């Protein structure tokens, strides 16, 4: 294949690699064009994977190719991509504040002047 | 591995083959357990497949191994079984006669009207 992405060191899957018999996949569900699944790592594991493998601004893993994932020892069946997020369904609206919205218009509220 | 069911000869292989790019696949759906979909193929090609890979009961095909469906160029991913039919919901019961059902009964009757000599 020649490895798209960046393949780990020995060192590196060699102690990736420990946790693998303990990766869970979820059972599958779909849409009208998708197919989805989610697979969780014991956190552990997250230790011990490269930081390269992060997206430095959330913490969480940046986008995987296949290579990459496959690498983790993760494993599944063809043709399965790895995204970033997943919206709720469209009558559903998300929503969030600042547990210190209050400091930041109390901020805008003097500020008037 | 090496190969389940009744392998086609090369003759038969290079004769069920012309049809592959003319197979095609419906879209999977599924119920709780399961995922389904169905492969129809061109009638032309069911006149090339061997009759032992047929029921002679009933005009279709018997069970076929993944091989033996592989073997008649029938491609898809993993873990795909072929099976004879889909029974209908538990509240439907199907039934089916004969359509000489009174050949039959003409016969029993007649046969009454004999071994009735008990006299």
């Amino acid at each position: 294949h020649a490895f798209q992405g960046r393949k780990l060191t020995d060192q590196e899957r060699a102690r990736v690699l420990e946790f693998q018999d303990s990766i869970h996949y979820s059972p599958r569900y779909s849409d009208d064009n998708y197919e989805y699944r989610h697979v969780m790592l014991p956190k552990a594991m997250l230790k011990v994977i490269p930081s390269d493998y992060f997206n430095s601004e959330v913490g969480t893993l940046r986008i995987l190719t296949e290579d990459e994932w496959r690498g983790l020892g993760i494993t599944q069946s063809l043709g399965w991509e790895h995204y970033e997020c997943h919206a709720p369904e469209p009558h559903i609206l998300l929503f969030k504040r600042p547990l210190n919205y209050e400091a930041e218009l109390r901020a805008a509220t003097a500020a008037a002047q």
